[PDB]
């Protein structure tokens, strides 16, 4: 009954989920036409089938979600018994609020509705921006954490003497957990008028964890404060490397030591040409998701 | 008074020339884009109990410009605006209203139908839907327009001489004796020799059949050859092959805004859409009928 | 095994012959009328968990049977039906897709999809569906399959000589191509036997011009197919009268006094390809492969 396919955001590791599954890739057509509409064609009897679609929305953003949302319904008309749609950084997140009112939209949630109207009948995403962006859905919501390989890494490099590094005064309360876990020290910095350090950063191998970098800004501004307090050393482990806006040459030019990212989100060749940014494979927890979601799936 | 129109990126221009007929501001919105290019939308005015027209069609960049509508459409129903209604002059997927002997593809209008009502579009507005059962994947009102009195008034005052009309095609000749009727000329699939010919389509994209119906009609004699068509989508070397062809001209509307290179090429004039628009927001908006102007 | 299949009275003996090949009981059910004649159904067996099947064309009298099916459909949903699918092999209303240029209409095929998904139907099971349009007025899956197996297993079965396909109508000239190129034959719009193939007749007009017109200018023997009898209003008649030889068509709507005293109009049996549409999508096996 599971198959899986994927849009043209992350092809490579949809090959090695479904290597690790022990099935065939699903055939699909996913391109464009000549005045660029989405060209979509299932390319097999689906019938019955329990299916997944692997695709992240990352940039170029709508392109992606509507691959997505037009082989939901190319599926669903094929009769698919089950679409689940597997989004691992999922576009939009950011946008999951109207701050003080501001005459803006909620887009994860446009994005949440516009999903469920195609059909998709639960969701997988890994390390959701906002806790709360799962009430924006009425089908279930599957939020999986790539923290292990993360910290799967980072003992791996047995750094001393460890120091977690909280960036601003949000996530104290996730690095403070973060440090309790590797039982190392905390250091939070933050700006009053970026100024202020508390905790003493002087003979540190500082780390900093994160769901995500885009412009790489915050990373880089943090790095150089505590290059600048006398730390040894400072890395960088995020899960999403979305990466715009001259993002890996600002990395090279920082006093950033190291970006450890996953592979949810393809590198650029720039990225591959810089020697401070290097990838770990999240397809072992994508595939371990969609088998323990399939178990569920025939128990009834 | 209570009437708004706003815009996004797809066709500035004629949203611009649209409310210098209707006597009123475009509607003050920030509509771009973040860094990783994620859409980036905020209304800049306030827009309480209005009577509100978003203007775009949902051309060329497709997915983006569909985006920019959905995500205004929600930031203007957030901010509690009286009536959404979406100003679509050209319909994009509009071609993906079926799937052909059931192939495993999907119906894209739909899907897109289905979009804009979950954002909180309540009326739609849009000229030549290239499908007429395209109004039937939608729950609300739709006011389908049509560019036969800008394409035909511009025509009639050509003046051509020995008018023909033709069917480029064979799924087109119901159309082009209805235009053949209208005209009082004669309609050819017939007999050409001597005569200026007319093919009318409701999109012209890539040109191509349009090019060849030139080129044969030509052969066999025909004095000239004009095109009429609404949507200039135009993709990929279209312009280009429309200058080097049998065609003396195609004119089109401004639904789709014309590239540098469709700019560039002499035989591709296009007329304002704009009046044909703002008369209909405006009788809408008086619940005079709309269907008279057609 | 989990299979069930009710019908309504829009085409009883073709559900038994369905359900003879299928090698299953039809489903046990009251399908009638009050003194007032609105709709009576009661379901006089157990369904629950069951994969339940409606066979109903909504052909005339269209809105009893549209009505019908409504009723049957919501008495199933409240039996617990572990799902619903109605076979409509000719869908009433499918000529009502749009609105013309200056008409204020209803778009009546997507009122009616509309009924039948808030009635409670899951999947729709269609013949020779007159506009392709119509599957996206649904949001539920739709399976639309083709008569023309039967068509020209019958046209074939008969070797006429010197065969031409015809295009009556401006329309469906590009399939009319198509249906050509599948028999190896030529294309018009002389001395020949044509055959035209058709969705459906109705008033029968336009065929017995063509039919005319074909003779008038020569050709040797008219023949017609179309998957749908719906021949109201004076088409036995018309037919009967008019320069074709015979009319052929598929039982999905069954024949009128009038249709059946006509000895030009003859009818196949759908049976089989409902039966094995039925089969496949059960197994999960592809459709569009017949
Ligand atoms: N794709 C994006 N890229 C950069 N900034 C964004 C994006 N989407 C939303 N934002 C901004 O980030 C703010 C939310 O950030 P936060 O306060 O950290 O949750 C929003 O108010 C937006 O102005
Ligand atoms: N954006 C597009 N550009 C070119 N062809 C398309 C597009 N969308 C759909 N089509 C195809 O064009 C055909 C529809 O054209 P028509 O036969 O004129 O209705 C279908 O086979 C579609 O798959
Ligand atoms: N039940 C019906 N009988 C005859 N004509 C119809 C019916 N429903 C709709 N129509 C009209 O038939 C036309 C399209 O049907 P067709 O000629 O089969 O393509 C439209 O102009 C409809 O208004």
């Amino acid at each position: 009954g599971l198959m899986v396919f994927t849009g043209n955001a992350n092809p490579a590791l949809a090959q090695e989920v479904v290597k690790i599954l022990g099935i065939p890739l699903g055939k699909a057509m996913v391109s464009r036409f000549s005045d660029g509409e989405i060209q979509v064609e299932i390319q097999e009897n689906v019938r019955g089938k329990d299916v997944f679609v692997l695709q992240s929305t990352c940039a170029p953003t709508n392109d992606n979600l509507m691959e997505l949302m037009i082989m939901v319904d190319a599926l669903k008309r094929a009769s698919a018994g089950r679409i689940t749609a597997a989004i691992p950084y999922f576009g939009y997140a950011r946008q999951d609020r109207r701050p003080r009112s501001a005459r803006v939209a909620i887009s994860a949630k446009v994005v949440a509705n516009m999903l469920e109207i195609a059909g998709v009948e639960r969701i997988i995403t890994m390390d959701l921006h906002a806790d709360q962006i799962q009430g924006f859905f009425d089908i279930p919501v599957d939020n999986i954490y790539a923290t292990p390989i993360l910290l799967g890494d980072l003992r791996k490099q047995n750094y001393p003497d460890l120091l977690v590094v909280s960036p601003d005064v949000g996530g104290v309360v996730r690095a403070r957990a973060l440090a309790k876990q590797l039982n190392c020290d905390l250091a939070i910095i933050d700006k009053r008028r970026v100024m202020n350090i508390i905790g003493e950063v002087e003979g540190r191998t500082c780390v900093i964890m994160d769901d995500m970098v885009d412009t790489a800004g915050t990373l880089c501004k943090a790095a150089q404060v505590l290059k600048e307090r006398g730390a040894k050393q400072v890395f960088a482990y995020a899960t999403h490397p979305v990466l715009s806006g001259g993002a890996a040459d600002r990395i090279a030019a920082s006093a950033l030591d190291e970006l450890v990212v996953t592979d949810t989100i393809p590198l650029s060749a720039e990225s591959l040409a810089c020697p401070k940014i290097r990838a770990l494979s999240s397809a072992g927890l994508l595939a371990e998701t969609f088998s323990r979601i399939r178990r569920g799936d025939s128990v009834m």
